[PDB]
């Protein structure tokens, strides 16, 4: 049949791609080709409009199997060709060894790190439910799409998927349909060596629906029926158990050796002949397969055409919502939304930056409907919920509604991070955030790094940034955390010192389209600074106190800017004139012009950094660094600062030593380099 | 009864400690006091010998509840007193706001970051099973102890606990007995808002035994019976569901407000009067409670006394095993064990450092019985198993034995990291390791940081360290990872360049008693270096190529040392004389004498670092830094190095620019500072 020919075509494209690269993973593509064929036949999508907001989404969570995904995209006429398949795993190609959303048309997210994709699917489905609840009206199903996810044993072993699966079951996400590649083989061999749990019983315990397909090597009728069954269960996510043979058809099928290395040439020949293909030919695409797939594309394009007319009629019937939806699909924030950002003066009271963050959210959430977010069981400590908003919950629970804007993530930082990536991936201008303590953002590093690589504008509201949190002690107090994330490409790490800087940090985070943000916020109160503004803090680094005859410049962030200002006064009494630079975001600063940066960190003056955490990175901006390179302590926060000499006198002492160290030396800006 | 008085004493000590600090968590201590009383009565331990190797272990995974743990330790006469309780959460005290094994007698591990402690308990139980299988003989139950863990809803939400619980069920760890504080309250309120899964059904799906105690606020008889029941189930870990009221007895019992803030003074008064205590008194310890607890201590001490005689008789009956056990309990490695480390010369072939690591393990595992380890489903890629060894599995599976030495962790990096901490915490000189790709050590950051804070000598065998891995691409290629871990206090991060350096890295990792190690290892082959040795590499940094008239010194690590050596030859043809420093471990180097370090990085010469990852940290050792501060690429590894100019010519160009940049300047060692 044509279906059988399509499945063989998919299998052989994937094998041939791996063969051409002499690198990659043929086993799961061989095993999952029937399911991929069946799922894509049920999916609504437009290869010529990858951003249609009512498309079904597909996520390959077992991203090593991406020769399968690329083969589907090529066969369906996405902007990816057989010539691209021939360049699988080659430098600069559109077919990298794991899928990258920035590079691969039709890759919704970046996978390869196991466990992430299923969580991203949870986030796509969460966003779809919120979006539909916000916009759909009687006779206007603006959003009714599904989220289809493939995942393997490795994804099911990774704890992040347990977190997201528990939460997705709680949230009754009925448009999520996941498929487990139940092939009983991982890199170390049989799953009997390490993974003997009853997966289906576990998924039932989360409140998922289950469908089992015992012969998923051939039974596409049952796979299609499982999708239809899943669509009838509107209040539970579904797991479809696909019992497959890894490497189906290979001489080496059912073995770990077929997971992750190219097949032998004679094996590929026998695959081809058993399936009616020419063993002398590679990258074959039978025209009848193209014709069949083109029929489905044409039907999907007519569905999108009708959706466009539905949307036009929606704008006439619901003018306000229609204009809001249009603006979001255009990628534009509300005009002058930033006029809602709070502004402060030096006469205003001292406030912790966690509380300033609460106040920002309170003002901007009503103005910007595409902001949603939550906390990982730290809502009353991170201060992440705007009073009066409703939680995102299924209405059946009585605890919220899908139109809600605040997500109770539970104690699930890693899944929160990956779910945030999925919400961003949904599109529609979602600007979404997640609260935890800065030290526990580290639990989510796997997902945070992918926010950066995937270029998603997600935001971590990362409170309790330092030893300033006090008594909870060193298991809670960051030391290495900012260095870790600043050292990751494409992460804006804001550490605002006061009210105006906190507003600048949010302006950046919400306006972002390609850069994730981490906002490092305090438990303890900080004064409003003389010289701060949204305008200057938006530059990432700025001169807070200008001193034309400076003996030293002190560059600082966050809670240490006020400390630097107090140290300047101590230094005055010692006959030393200091300037102060505030550096709320190193990435934003780095992106400013060379001349702007040199105006902040000029030649001819020693520069001392002050930040109560690791000194790593700080030599970009300073000659000497005063930081904290040891773990913290459990005690009242002011006593910890005193212990470590983060006091006006301790800063002044180190500043005076810095001035003395450079006496008789020629000093150039830390911004200069040899290459 | 005295039991009732003991429970009240525990509750009120915990509340009074929180009150004195005006900080901390009274709710779970109030709810778990009955269970703590019952468990400690069943436990065998010696307050005067916290290291008795056959003690039962207790782990408080819900570490915020540590006022409960501290109260138990005080009441039992550990080296912790009521005066220490009065200093709860105060700077420098022995009663920090979360338990620290380095600080608190009777704290086996450091908890506070949720999810970790239960995984540590899995590791303690894994070690006990391996230890018992290694040493026990007929009539000689050298090791027969249990591992008791308390954990809450937050621990059950964290994915790391799912990973470890799946694995513990697979491993049939019948001496693990965990207790879930089922109080239905977390920080964000009722668990109905975020955590509605059927926990018991999930634990059954992992192969755990379940006991439910429906009135754990009072029914210590049932808690004791649950322990007895768990002890009869020798082939499954047990979860005991303790249905409790958070804050039991408080006016605010059963609310989120009692989780994490001090009780009101009038609330404490009514607690005291309802339980027969004086509301005017704090830190009361009724002498009848002390007497009852002392009886149990005296009995436990007689049990340890008999164990000491059993051990003496064991040494007579099993002389070789007895001497091995004695040496391990003394904390000593085998005499001259390091003579087994492989040594190489520059005439030997190029080898990837992952393969050099395999070869080291092959030589040292037979010589050092306290080495055990595993991989997170990457055994044939990390090369972490010595040929001929048997896996750690329950014999019932046919796949291994508890005497085995190799652990199949599955795709569970985070739990692997926390399990490694538990194996170290068991003691008996265990030197344990865990393999994954360096980029996925980041999945385990929560546990890695605790290895550092807890001072455990665990080892990560972290292969595939860079873009040198090639085609798997940027989702697999570290950039930020070494900077992150080097910026964490107390982590040795070895990046050996060749065979001799890899042996030095293992010498350090195995000899460690207080510092975790990460060994960053290559996929790709590297040459044996002229000038390397175990002796010099043991210093962490050393002069590989000395040049008395150097125009520049190039400092490098790992795969970039050979690159620096090749660049030196290019530079010679440009009339530039270079020296080369190899810096296999920055932490070890930092610990050398100031004079040694200056002999490696002298004044008066520009120094350029070369390492194909983040430049963060490198200014400690260099004036200019050539690194990779962007994500990688999917392609053949040599092509990626060429793309980013990590070639002999690209290094030479930057070295020549560095020499020119410092012409006419006075240059002092990067090791100098102002303070
Ligand atoms: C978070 C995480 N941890 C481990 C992995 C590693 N891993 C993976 C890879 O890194 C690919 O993403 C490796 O396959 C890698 O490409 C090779 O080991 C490289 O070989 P070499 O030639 O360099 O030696 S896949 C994998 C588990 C496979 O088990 P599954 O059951 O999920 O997939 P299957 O049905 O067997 O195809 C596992 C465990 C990952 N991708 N993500
Ligand atoms: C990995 C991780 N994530 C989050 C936490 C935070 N957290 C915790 C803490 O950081 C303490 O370790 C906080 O309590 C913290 O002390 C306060 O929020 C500070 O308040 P503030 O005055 O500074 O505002 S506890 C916690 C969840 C509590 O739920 P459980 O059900 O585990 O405990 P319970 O029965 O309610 O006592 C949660 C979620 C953690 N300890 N570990
Ligand atoms: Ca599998
Ligand atoms: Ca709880």
């Amino acid at each position: 049949s044509v279906d059988q020919k399509a499945i063989s075509t998919i299998r052989l494209l994937a094998v041939d791609a791996v063969a051409a690269a002499n690198s990659g993973h043929p086993g799961a593509p061989l095993g999952l080709a029937p399911a991929a064929h069946a799922v894509f036949k049920k999916m609504r999508f437009n290869p010529k409009d990858t951003k249609w907001i009512n498309r079904d989404r597909f996520v390959l969570s077992n991203g090593h199997a991406c020769a399968l995904l690329y083969s589907m995209l090529v066969l369906y006429g996405y902007d990816l060709t057989v010539e691209d398949l021939k360049k699988f795993r080659q430098l600069g190609s559109k077919t990298p060894g794991h899928p990258e959303n920035t590079d691969v048309p039709g890759a919704e997210v970046t996978t390869g790190p196991l466990g992430q994709g299923i969580c991203n699917g949870v986030g796509i489905a969460l966003a779809q439910a919120q979006f539909a609840a916000t916009y759909n009206k009687p006779d206007f199903p603006i959003s009714d799409s599904y989220t289809y996810v493939f995942l393997g044993d490795g994804c099911l072993m990774e704890g992040v998927s347990s977190e997201a699966s528990s939460l997705a079951g709680h949230l009754q996400l009925g448009n999520l349909i996941a498929f487990w590649d139940d092939n009983k083989i991982s890199i170390d061999g049989s799953t009997e060596v390490a993974f003997t749990e009853d997966v289906i019983a576990r998924y039932k315990s989360y409140g998922w629906h289950i469908v089992e397909v015992s012969d998923a090597d051939t039974d596409i009728t049952a796979i299609a029926a499982a999708i239809d069954e899943a669509k009838k269960v509107t209040n539970k996510p579904t797991l479809v158990r696909l019992t497959t043979t890894i490497g189906f058809g290979s001489l080496a099928q059912g073995t770990h050796g077929v997971h992750g290395a190219p097949l032998k040439a004679d094996d590929i020949k026998q695959l081809k002949t058993k399936w009616g293909f020419n063993p002398e030919e590679s990258f074959a695409v039978p025209a009848e397969v193209t014709a069949s797939y083109n029929e489905h594309v044409a039907e999907n394009q007519k569905i999108q055409q009708q959706w466009n007319e539905l949307f036009a009629a929606y704008k006439q019937k619901y003018p306000e919502l229609g204009a809001e939806l249009q603006r979001r699909l255009d990628g534009k924030l509300p005009e002058n939304w930033d006029k809602a950002l709070p502004v402060y003066t030096p006469a205003d009271a001292a406030v912790a930056t966690r509380k300033l963050s609460e106040i920002v959210l309170s003002k901007i959430i009503p103005e910007v409907p595409e902001i949603i977010g939550g906390s990982a069981d730290l809502t009353p400590s991170n201060l992440t919920k705007a009073k009066g908003t409703v939680d995102f919950q299924p209405a059946a629970t009585g605890l919220g509604d899908y139109s809600g804007r605040y997500i109770r993530y539970g104690v699930r930082e890693h899944a929160m991070g990956a779910i945030m990536n999925g919400i961003a991936a949904f599109g529609a201008n979602y600007k979404n955030y997640g609260g935890t303590f800065l030290n526990f953002v580290s639990y989510a590093a796997g997902a945070v790094r992918l926010s950066a690589l995937s270029e998603f504008p997600i935001t971590w509201v990362a409170t309790h940034d330092s030893i300033g949190l006090g008594e909870d002690g060193p298991t809670h107090q960051p030391i290495e955390t900012l260095a870790h994330f600043r050292a990751t490409p494409n992460i804006s790490v804001w550490r605002p010192a006061d009210g105006n800087e906190t507003s600048a940090a949010y302006k950046s985070a919400i306006e972002s389209t390609h850069t994730p943000h981490i906002l490092a916020l305090t438990r303890q109160n900080l004064p409003q600074l003389e010289g701060s503004s949204i305008e200057k803090a938006s530059k990432g680094g700025y001169t807070l106190v200008q001193q034309d005859k400076a003996d030293i410049i002190i560059v600082a962030t966050g809670s240490e800017v006020s400390l630097a200002v107090d140290a300047l006064k101590v230094l005055e009494g010692q006959g030393i004139k200091a300037g102060v630079v505030s550096l709320p975001d190193q990435l934003t600063f780095d992106k400013q012009s060379e001349e702007y940066k040199l105006s902040v960190l000029p030649d001819g003056v020693p520069i001392l950094s002050v930040e109560v955490m690791s000194t790593f990175g700080w030599s970009k901006y300073s000659h000497q660094q005063f930081g904290l390179n040891r773990f913290g302590a459990s005690g009242k926060a002011p006593e910890i600062f005193k212990l470590f000499e983060f006091t006006p006198e301790g800063v002044a002492e180190r500043a005076a030593k810095t001035v003395a160290f450079y006496k008789g030396k020629d000093v150039v800006s830390p911004l200069r380099s040899a290459f």
